[PDB]
């Protein structure tokens, strides 16, 4: 599939219940270790397997060039193919990532995308997929039903109208994270080179799935993913899956209290 690194892993062996694809740019060493210490520190899940994985492309940098080789080498945990990772390469990075699922682990249940300024509570969000009954064509997140591309010129998330045309986005869940049935990976992956292109990556999947009829549901009576971050307590992060806006110190510190206080009974 011209990968340059390939996880050691082998999923027909042991098909895992719960793979992680995270984003994360080349100089984000801090961010993927934070994770590996924390909610992408791989283990079973109530006899889940739960595997952790980084998505990079390739950057100019020599001296990042070779960090990653070295990291790659020590952790055997990232993904890569050469495309130059910037933010508006995005796109190419999740497909890569879908790519990977197709190629290499189809045979996972459930995979989420997620970013690396994130907290993920695996163990609630594998209790919910166990509870859902859903293994195929699922698709879920915080869904973004009526979006409008964002046309002010100088915004993070510009899309011109010859980026993108018509008047609003297809159903999305947010890139923050969202989580799909693994067979959902083939299907995009088939389809994506058919789909217009748009530089964000949670939009074009939106727009794969639309094509695929593939309809976005809710994962939980309670909403469960926070794009737009939290308050922090013990018991609120305790029954949710994703919360953005969490830098490594914070995702520590997080995971520390979650630790401190196992054990507890919450309201
Ligand atoms: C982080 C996030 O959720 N970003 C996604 C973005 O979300 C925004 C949209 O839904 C719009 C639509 O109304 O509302 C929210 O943001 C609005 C406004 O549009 C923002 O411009 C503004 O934020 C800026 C502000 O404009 C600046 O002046 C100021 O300096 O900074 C602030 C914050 O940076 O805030 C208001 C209220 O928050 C909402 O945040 O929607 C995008 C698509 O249009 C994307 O979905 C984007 O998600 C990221 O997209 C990339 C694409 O490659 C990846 O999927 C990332 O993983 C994903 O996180
Ligand atoms: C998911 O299913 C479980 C289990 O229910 C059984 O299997 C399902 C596929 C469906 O065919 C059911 O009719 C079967 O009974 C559901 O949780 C059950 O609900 C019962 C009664 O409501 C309750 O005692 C327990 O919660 C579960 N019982 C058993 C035998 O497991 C659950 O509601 C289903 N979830 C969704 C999202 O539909
Ligand atoms: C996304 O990545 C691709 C692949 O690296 C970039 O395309 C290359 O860009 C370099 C210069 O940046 C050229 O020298 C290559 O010829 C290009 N190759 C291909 C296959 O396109 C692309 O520029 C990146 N996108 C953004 C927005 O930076
Ligand atoms: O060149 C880049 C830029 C960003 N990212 C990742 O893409 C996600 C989105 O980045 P950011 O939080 O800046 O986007 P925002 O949520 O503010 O839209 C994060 O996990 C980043 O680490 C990446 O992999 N490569
Ligand atoms: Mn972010």
């Amino acid at each position: 599939g011209n990968f340059l690194k390939l996880p050691d892993t082998d999923c027909r062996q042991t098909p895992p219940f719960l793979v992680l694809l995270v984003t994360s740019s080349h100089k984000q060493l801090a961010e993927r270790m934070a994770i590996r210490q924390t909610w992408g520190k791989e283990r079973m899940v109530k006899g889940k397997q739960l595997k952790t994985f980084f998505l990079l492309g390739t950057t100019s940098s020599a001296a990042e060039t070779k960090e990653v080789d070295q990291e790659s080498q020590r952790h055997g945990d990232i993904i890569q193919k050469d495309f130059l990772d910037v933010y508006y390469n995005l796109t190419l990075k999740t497909m890569m990532g879908i790519e990977w699922v197709h190629r290499f682990c189809p045979q996972a249940a459930f995979v989420m995308k997620t970013d690396s300024d994130m907290f993920i509570n695996v163990d609630y969000l594998t209790e919910l997929l166990l509870k859902k009954n859903r293994t195929t064509r699922f698709f879920t997140g915080f869904l973004k039903l009526n979006e409008f591309p964002i046309r002010q010129p100088f915004s993070k998330w510009f899309v011109s109208k010859s980026e993108y045309p018509w008047d609003r986005y297809p159903p999305f869940c947010s890139g923050t994270g969202y989580v799909f049935s693994g067979d959902v990976a083939s299907q995009v992956y088939n389809v994506s080179k058919s789909v217009p292109y748009i530089k964000l990556e949670d939009v074009f999947v939106g727009l794969c799935l639309e094509r695929l009829n593939i309809r976005l549901e809710e994962l939980h009576s309670q909403p469960t993913f926070f794009p737009g971050g939290l308050r922090f307590s013990v018991c609120l992060f305790r029954r949710i899956v994703a919360c953005h806006f969490i830098k490594p110190r914070t995702l520590l510190d997080y995971w520390q209290a979650l630790e401190n206080s196992r054990g507890e009974d919450c309201p």
